[PDB]
């Protein structure tokens, strides 16, 4: 119920959300792919549409990657400042890990 504890947590949880993100986005890329193929050999009519969808499907990759990486900053730039006095040592390991978590989701 501290207030530096209470948005710590949110930020923790933004961060978890932001690599999930990713992770579905990576996923449907590779549907995409496969959504295009398919789609070719029963309906080329639609492949000028899903190509289009494919490639905004890869460049939404960085842009969840980049999402990752500012939360990441906001996370860690808090937990210098009022962030820096949380004595909830587990909510503290999980945005320790977390952040790891976002540093090899990208990389």
């Amino acid at each position: 119920e501290a207030p530096n504890e209470k948005t710590l947590r949110i930020k923790v949880s933004a961060l978890k959300r932001t690599i999930k993100d990713l992770e579905f986005a990576k996923r449907e890329v590779e549907r995409e792919l496969q959504r295009l193929d398919t789609l070719c050999q029963s309906d080329p009519d639609r492949v000028p549409q899903q190509t289009k969808v494919v490639d905004e499907a890869q460049m939404m990759v960085p842009h969840s990657v980049n999402r990752i990486m500012a939360s990441v900053k906001d996370l860690s730039d808090y937990l210098e400042k009022e962030g820096s006095t949380v004595s909830n040592e587990e909510l503290l390991d999980l945005a320790r890990a977390t952040m790891a978590d976002g540093q090899a989701a990208v990389s």
